[PDB]
């Protein structure tokens, strides 16, 4: 860090902005010849004659330009000069433009052939163009010139089928159907400000040309706002690596290659440079200058000038004057007909048409407003934007058709509308500008594009240019006029506020990389090139080329400007920056730095309103307006009809600019024409004054100033008072109508409860009535609902639902509303939490339910209360209170188990040595969590809780407990439970290799099916589950032999018990609990947790003395971590994500440049544009690979496996990333990377976070929700997720300590600052799971009558909650009389769904069974409900198709998740699928569930995501199906059994009902099976009996196809059937019938059921089925499974009368063309 210098701004700065002139010379062309006049002097300079052809350079006719090209040039036959000698530039390069050419030339066109280039590659063939895939954006510089530049532009693309739309004014915000427009048409500030959010990426992600327009701009005040932006541009399109094309358009002025420096063009191929020659018609221009200072003979000598030269243009000649006041238009129209008709009638008929040549279509349209009817019956008219409105642009239409001979204007016509005049005259040049305080010399850019409207290129070959001007000091004009005003960098007026917005950014860090940026700057480019001229001298330049000293000492000088103002946090020894919310702010809403001190210092929460509007005065871009002396008056007549005070505020500027603002919302009518600018400039203004103050105030949580700061903005927005009817706000309206309500006593809200009628009789106007019944319910309206529950005693968790009531119309409230959730302490002082809430249209009349945690404090207060604010609309809020008054706080929890500094426990603490050897070579000694836990857990049998941070080493502390069992039993049995599979699969590896390979017993995972789970049971020391798997088997414990006689039961992840799927776990481990004093030889639990709150509880549930129970605090972490909590105010996630993006990159570089990283994503998609956006980022950083460890050589051979190239790249680069379409194998090969170190970075999706064993240094979580199509709205992560997330950034052997960045949206920030610094608090949900549990425990007879179950209910964690937490579970009151009540009141609604929904019997009131529906439920795993509702859909008459309808539409698929878009995708899916859906909703899981269904047995591939839900609802389909069947037969239907066995087949097998039998082999297709029906093979039998050398003549092969197609043969089914009637001849009717099926087949069987597409490995099923197909008769079932053979026993009771016609079936659950039939018959 180089000394600094602080420098004088007001001293380098140019003063004089735009009307600056560094050309101290001059020079004019041949004809020079100068008037002298009393008064005045006139200078005359002629019209250049016309430049010879250069060597070719010929016109081009369209017909050249490509045939794409031809469209959007209707009307022209050939291309202009300028156009020509750069169509080749334009529309064959790519390259970077910088165009000089004079105004008129049709530049325009130049600019729309490089965006018909972009258009150009998107053509697609037949379809007409890839519109979404890309994006132009158009800066102009004023408005009025944007707006008919769309336009012009929509007529010219309108045959492409594009959208160009403005976006420019104030719209914050602006609508997401700017993803719908191609080309956004804008001003600089407008893309300055948008480019300023940090989610431009959002808009600008597609942006492929941008054009700057009138870039000469650069030298007028607003110049530094299109240096920041170009500045940004070109350094963000070497962030993202991809290309974007800048051309600039210019006037020609001196300069030109500087800038085009600036915009990176390339002087050989893309600056063009056309001096005035090549005007579109050549300029005769006079430039009078009058030399008389007396102010009123002034006036009379201009217009006495402006008389003389429109007379030497009688007939046919139109003269434009444009003058500089809205209604100076008027009083100079009417003073030179003042001055025409006085000295006699001069030259009048104008219009040579005294008989009507232009006067009957003069007077035609005579009856148009005001002034224009005066002077409309001869040749004069008028145009301003003095809300002239739809006259101006029908005197557009007259003056066109050459009727009109004079026209005075304002400037807005010269960029608003496209009329030329044959000669213009400017009057006078003076201009009033607000901001400055005073009347200046108008802006070069004005000048040039009015004088640019002097001669009509089609009826014109001259044109007559006056410029009217004082002739002292002026020939400034003159060098403007011809090429002579060089362009200049006015950065250093506006520097300080440049700076803050790169800060805020994230662009510029620190002083250094602030130095760089005005690198990027124009200024620096000038600074080089005419250091004189910037305050530099040629010896410190000599010295210092690249100007190091002056860039800093500018930055430096800035940088303690906004210190100063609190902006920007800088200290003067490392250079660094840290941005502040009011920096934040500020750069956001533009507002000057000056000012947010101000406010600062002013803001205050007791500000009264009157006091608001003081603030807003003492504003700093007010700075420089005065009380003038004519105006003195005016105000003080506004003071009294204005409402708000303005106290002991005198006529100083500061009650001026506050009385204007005041009457702008009173809408008070203005005469004073000084005092007009002034309000239009205030109250421009005031819409981001006001919102900033309101974001500032809104954020210190400033409950009374956030309510009065919004009204205002509202106000201001809506021009009216806040004590005004709210029915004002509809334009539509007429107003004196609602003043007539307003004139009435009368609340707005009683017009809810009125009627059409009764409200007109209240206004007395009848005809009203119906309307403003209508506008009434228009009028947005929520409705409330709030439902409170207790987490700790210091949090509580609010579920607030929100209900539409009111009429949607698109024409009054658009897209969407915007709302403000807040909710507020007792005396509505402190804002506690707030939140935006956003109502899209397509879900209004929509339920939404807003989920956030609010504080309180033990002395409670009555109320808080929940106020929802509209964002836009005044007098639109809602307010509801949240009684405290029944709330009772949870018990307060007990201190954290003190963490014991001993001395480090060694490895030799394990006396065994084959122990040892798998611990002593990767640590010396145990961790000091684990040294303390050992005695207990090692040296005891008794049960033990460990509650830790993630990541401190639990795993071992019950590796210890495992270790310790195998000493005391041989052949011990230990159960280890995980919450999540991934967890459990990698638990699994782990201990395999540890406790299998080193230690040789056995180690085991079990599976989804119960038989040979029983074994791995077996013969396992160490059995590995998740709960569920554990659950179903665990069940029959009375039963299984292996389930009691375990020794050692370890639970992982206790406080999962809290979450989702939670139950489970509390089911299972109380099952464990009850076992275990029930026979009387413990079993040993040990418990491994997250550090709970209430570990108290849950050590008293499993059995753990508080001596054996060991709950430590997060701060005790064996490796201390560094939490960090950054949130970003961004309500729309896709923009919220994107601007995490540089701070992403910003957190490696700061937290851990050197030490690996993780970085957690939503989703799959994010994970790769995360990775690539860190390697791009890392390349513009200029440290390309810096995340590489290694040589790439050292990569190749391990990357040569991967088949994703995106993946290649980003590994070759340092980042790889995880997701779950990458491999299992892809997958291992990333973290193996990883951990080496030769890859720095991985970025993962957050579903990955269970299933990584990686550890970083620092972890960075990117974002915190994820969409959920279901409710159509984002959702928060759960806290487990996080949890699990955090624990990876803990490297325990090299790391001092461990990082961690969450970044979060605001409304998400204050949650995760209270629950991850403080252990973490569970409860149970199993009262809303209580019924599976119950129904399987009365199916086994554990569960017998109703005190039994109140009983069961004792063993849970339920159990102890209640009383600790009652307001939680809905216990009104804590005694044991309420528990009792509650547990009862529980057991029954329990039993008595149980047994309405037909799955038990409830007799005697106490005594319950168990019924059919229920014990198929318990056998299959299956919840209630479905059995509920597959015996409720299923009946005689149910074919396949119904089948999987009613299968799909189980509740086990209901948690089958919608994704983002994934609608658009199941939409299509739905048109490709056999059987098509009625009424199908795409974001019903069932729905989606029956689609998947469909798609699997058409064999179609879909999304990586979509596959996985396929399998998940596959890893059930079987399950549910056999339960079908047993439902099915239940009821004795035949028809619908035999089409439920052949589902289950023909999912396994993945194919249709009516599909070919060969689609089972491997490899064949509908191209082979064609040639099989041919010869006449259909069956797989048919190509079994075939003979080798034939087998593979049928068609192609190969020798590893064939085997797979044989060894598929050689587990088919062969089994060949037998069948007898025991004792056939003595069988009477009512008796038994006995039928006994011999089944055998010729083969050993070994090796599970094949089947590529079904993702389970399953074992061959089959059920043996006897019935009457003439009655659809379901006689008896069977269902077996038979290895090499087996015996079948089924009998039935004989119906009446001797013979019968029975069929026995024959049925695979796994094979299709396996089912063998045997008729018969019987007495
Ligand atoms: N402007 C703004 C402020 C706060 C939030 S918040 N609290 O919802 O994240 C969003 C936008």
């Amino acid at each position: 860090l180089a000394p600094r210098q602080v420098l004088d701004l007001e001293d380098l700065v140019f003063t004089q902005g735009s009307h600056f002139m560094a050309n101290k010379r001059c020079q004019l062309p041949d004809g020079s010849f100068r008037r002298q006049r009393k008064g005045y002097e006139e200078v005359h300079v002629p019209a250049l004659k016309p430049k010879p052809f250069g060597s070719e350079e010929q016109l081009l006719p369209v017909e050249k330009l490509p045939k794409y090209a031809q469209a959007g040039f209707e009307g022209f036959k050939t291309l202009n000069r300028i156009q020509s000698k750069l169509y080749r530039a334009a529309l064959e390069t790519d390259e970077n433009l910088l165009l000089c050419a004079p105004t008129g030339a049709g530049k325009t066109n130049v600019a729309l052939m490089c965006m018909l280039r972009e258009i150009g590659k998107h053509i697609n063939m037949d379809g007409t163009i890839n519109v979404d895939d890309f994006k132009i954006i158009y800066i102009a510089p004023m408005r009025s010139l944007v707006q008919e530049m769309v336009g012009s532009f929509g007529k010219r693309l309108a045959t492409y089928g594009i959208t160009v739309a403005e976006l420019t004014g104030d719209h914050q915000l602006c609508k997401e159907e700017i993803s719908a427009t191609q080309i956004i048409v804008c001003t600089p500030e407008k893309w300055d400000i948008i480019t300023r959010k940090g989610g431009e990426r959002t808009y600008t992600q597609l942006v492929r040309l941008i054009i700057l327009d009138e870039i000469h701009l650069l030298h007028d005040d607003r110049g530094p706002v299109l240096e920041a932006l170009v500045a940004r541009a070109i350094r963000n399109i070497e962030m993202t690596q991809e290309d974007v094309r800048l051309i600039g358009l210019s006037a020609t002025l001196p300069n030109y290659e500087d800038v085009a420096t600036f915009l990176r063009v390339d002087p050989a191929k893309g600056l063009f440079y056309f001096d005035n020659s090549f005007r579109p018609v050549p300029l005769e221009q006079t430039y009078v200058g009058i030399t008389e200072k007396k102010a009123i003979k002034r006036f009379q000598i201009m217009n006495e000038i402006v008389y003389e030269k429109i007379m030497e243009h009688a007939g046919k000649n139109q003269v434009l004057v444009f003058v500089h006041s809205r209604k100076e238009t008027g009083k100079t129209a009417r003073a030179i007909r003042d001055m025409c008709l006085e000295k006699d009638t001069l030259g009048l008929f104008l219009r040579e048409g005294s008989a009507s040549t232009e006067v009957l279509r003069t007077e035609a349209e005579q009856c148009k407003n005001l002034e224009l009817k005066d002077l409309l019956p001869y040749g004069f008219a008028i145009h301003h934007a003095g809300m002239t409105r739809v006259d101006r642009t029908l005197v557009e239409d007259l003056f066109a058709d050459k009727h009109i001979q004079v026209l005075v204007s304002t400037a807005t016509l010269a960029w608003g509308v496209n009329l030329p005049a044959h000669t213009v005259i400017i009057k006078g040049t003076q201009v009033y500008s607000p901001e400055k305080g005073r009347w200046t010399e108008l802006g070069a850019l004005d000048i040039l594009q009015m004088l640019g409207r002097a001669g009509r290129p089609q009826y014109d070959t001259k044109g007559e240019g006056i410029l009217i001007t004082s002739h002292g000091e002026l020939q400034y004009y003159l060098s403007l006029l011809n090429q002579q005003l060089p362009i200049e960098s006015q950065m250093v007026s506006k520097l300080p506020d440049m700076l803050n917005a790169e800060i805020v950014l994230g662009n510029v860090q620190n002083a250094k990389d602030a130095v760089n940026w005005l690198g990027y700057a124009y200024l620096y480019i000038r600074m080089l090139r005419s250091p004189t001229l910037y305050g530099i001298s040629h010896d410190d330049l000599k010295g210092d080329p690249l100007l190091d000293q002056r860039r800093l000492d500018l930055v430096h000088t800035a940088a303690l400007m906004l210190d100063k103002n609190n902006l920007v946090k800088y200290d003067k020894k490392t250079g660094n920056f840290q941005v502040t919310e009011l920096g934040r702010i500020a750069s956001h809403y533009y507002i000057t730095n000056d000012t947010v001190q101000t406010y600062n210092q002013l803001l205050k929460p007791t500000l009264s309103e009157i006091e608001l509007f003081r603030v807003f005065s003492l504003s700093s871009e007010f700075k420089n307006i005065t009380v003038r002396e004519e105006e003195k008056l005016e105000l003080q007549k506004l003071l009294e009809r204005v409402p708000i005070p303005v106290k002991e505020s005198i006529e100083e500027p500061s009650a001026k600019i506050n009385v204007l603002l005041q009457a702008f919302i009173s809408q008070l009518k203005l005469e004073g024409f000084a005092l007009m600018a002034d309000m239009v400039y205030v109250t421009q203004l005031a819409g981001r004054l006001m919102r900033a103050i309101f974001e500032i105030v809104l954020n210190r949580g400033w409950a009374q100033l956030t309510d009065k700061t919004l009204n205002l903005c509202k106000m201001i927005d809506k021009r009216m008072w806040q004590s005004m009817c709210p029915l004002r706000q509809f334009r539509k309206l007429p107003e004196e109508v609602v003043k007539k309500i307003e004139k009435k006593n009368f609340p707005f809200e009683r017009l809810y409860d009125l009627n059409h009628n009764e409200i007109g009789e209240l206004i007395r106007m009848p005809k009203m009535g119906k309307t403003i019944h209508k506008y009434v319910h228009l009028f947005p309206k929520l409705e409330l609902s709030v439902h409170l529950q207790p987490i700790t005693r210091s949090t509580l968790k609010v579920e607030l639902t929100i209900t539409p009531d009111f009429q949607w119309d698109e024409k009054v409230h658009g897209s969407s509303e915007a709302f403000w959730i807040l909710v507020e302490d007792v005396d509505s002082e402190v804002i506690l939490h707030h939140e935006y809430f956003l109502l899209k249209a397509k879900y209004a009349q929509d339920e939404h339910l807003i989920t956030f945690f609010v504080p309180v404090f033990e002395p409670l207060p009555p109320q808080y209360f929940i106020r929802v604010v509209s964002d836009r609309w005044l007098s639109c809020e809602t307010q509801l209170p949240v009684s405290f008054r029944h709330l009772i706080l949870p018990e307060k929890y007990p201190p954290p188990t003190e963490l014991l500094d001993l001395q480090p426990l060694p490895v030799s603490a394990l006396r065994n040595s084959a122990f040892e050897s798998l611990y002593q070579d990767k640590f010396p000694f145990f961790n000091p969590i684990q040294t303390q836990v050992f005695n207990t857990v090692y040296n005891s049998d008794d049960n033990v809780f460990v509650g830790a941070p993630t990541g401190s080493g639990k795993t071992i502390c019950a590796e210890f407990a495992i270790l310790r069992m195998l000493l005391q039993s041989s052949e011990g049995r230990c159960v280890y439970i995980t919450p999540m599979e991934a967890l459990a699969e990698q638990v699994y590896m782990d201990w395999y290799e540890k406790f299998q390979d080193r230690l040789n017993k056995k180690v085991v995972l079990l599976t989804g099916e119960t038989s040979t789970d029983l074994k791995l049971l077996g013969k396992g020391n160490i059995i590995i589950s998740t709960p569920e798997k554990w659950d179903i088997l665990s069940r029959r414990w009375k039963q299984r032999k292996n389930v009691q006689n375990i020794n050692l039961f370890v639970v992982d992840e206790v406080h999962l018990i809290g979450g989702e799927n939670g139950p489970v776990l509390e089911v299972i481990c109380s099952r464990m609990r009850y076992i275990s004093s029930q026979i009387e030889r413990p079993i040993r639990i040990v418990a491994l947790s997250s550090s709970l709150s209430n570990a108290k509880d849950v050590a008293h549930w499993l059995g753990c003395s508080a001596t054996s129970t060991f709950n430590f605090h997060p701060n005790v972490r064996p490796v201390p971590l560094e939490l960090h909590i950054q949130g970003f105010n961004i309500s729309h996630t896709q923009t919220r994500l994107l601007s995490m993006a540089k701070p992403v990159y910003h957190a490696i570089t700061k937290h851990s440049p050197k030490k690996p990283v993780i970085v957690f994503v939503p989703s799959r998609k994010q994970t790769r544009l995360t990775a690539i956006d860190i390697l791009t980022t890392c390349a513009a950083d200029i440290q390309r690979q810096r995340f590489l460890h290694c040589t790439e050589k050292d990569l190749i051979p391990y990357l040569e496996k991967l088949s994703d190239s995106t993946l290649k790249e980003t590994l070759l680069n340092g980042v790889g990333y995880l997701h779950e379409g990458l491999s299992p194998m892809e997958r291992r090969l990333v973290e193996q990377l990883f951990s080496s170190g030769a890859i720095q970075v991985v970025v993962a999706s957050r579903s990955l976070c269970w299933g990584m064993n990686v550890a970083a240094h620092l972890v960075i979580i990117m974002d915190t929700q994820y969409y959920n199509g279901k409710i159509h709205a984002y959702v928060d992560y759960p806290i487990y997720d996080v949890l699990q997330m955090v624990g990876h950034a803990n490297r325990p052997l090299q790391d001092d300590e461990g990082r961690c960045v969450i970044m979060c949206q605001g409304s998400k920030k204050d949650f995760f600052k209270k629950f991850l610094y403080e252990p973490l608090p569970v409860e149970s949900h199993l009262d809303h799971c209580m019924h599976d549990h119950f129904n399987a425990e009365i199916v086994t007879k554990t569960i017998e009558n109703k005190q039994d179950a109140v009983d069961y209910l004792t063993w849970t964690f339920l159990y102890r909650r209640m009383t600790q937490n009652p307001n939680y579970y809905n216990l009104q009151g804590i005694s044991h009389r309420h528990l009792s009540d509650h547990l009862s009141e529980l057991v029954e609604q329990t039993l008595s769904d149980l047994e309405q929904s037909k799955c038990i019997s409830i007799e005697d009131e106490m005594d319950v069974a168990p019924l059919n529906l229920g014990m198929i439920a318990a056998y299959y795993y299956i919840n209630y409900t479905t059995i509920e509702l597959f015996s409720m859909s299923l009946n005689a008459k149910t074919k396949v198709r119904g089948l999987i309808e009613i299968i799909s539409n189980a509740a086990e698929y209901e948690n089958i998740p919608i994704r983002h878009h994934e609608d658009n995708l199941l939409r299509q899916l739905a048109q490709k699928v056999p059987h098509k859906l009625n009424n199908p909703k795409f974001n019903d899981p069932h729905v989606k569930t029956n689609l998947l269904l469909q798609a699997h047995l058409s064999r179609m591939q879909l999304s990586a995501e979509l596959q996985s839900d396929t399998e998940e609802i596959l890893s059930k389909a079987i399950r549910l199906i056999q339960a079908c069947v047993d439902v099915l037969s239940s009821n004795g239907w035949l028809s619908p059994a035999l089409a439920a066995m052949e589902l289950a087949q023909m999912v396994t097998q993945a194919m249709w009902s009516k599909d070919s039998y060969l689609k089972q082999l491997p490899h064949f297709t509908s191209e082979h099976i064609k040639r099989c029906t041919d010869k006449g093979v259909e069956s797989v039998f048919d190509i079994m009996e075939m003979e080798d050398e034939e087998r593979n003549a049928l068609l192609q092969l190969t020798d590893s196809q064939i085997a797979d197609v044989a060894r598929f043969c050689n587990r088919y089914p062969n089994i060949e059937l037998s069948y007898e009637v025991v004792d056939k001849d003595s069988i009477r009717s009512g008796g038994p019938v006995v039928v006994l099926v011999q089944l055998e087949r010729e083969e050993e069987v070994t090796g599970p059921v094949i089947a590529p597409l079904f993702p389970q490995k399953r074992e061959e099923g089959w059920w043996v089925v006897i019935g009457d197909a003439k009655s659809n008769s379901l006689i008896s079932i069977k269902r077996l499974t038979l290895q090499q053979k087996a015996k079948v026993k089924l009998d039935f009771v004989a119906p009446a009368t001797g013979a019968h016609n029975y069929t026995l079936y024959f049925m695979s659950d796994a094979y299709m063309g396996c089912d063998q039939e045997y008729k018969f018959s019987v007495d």
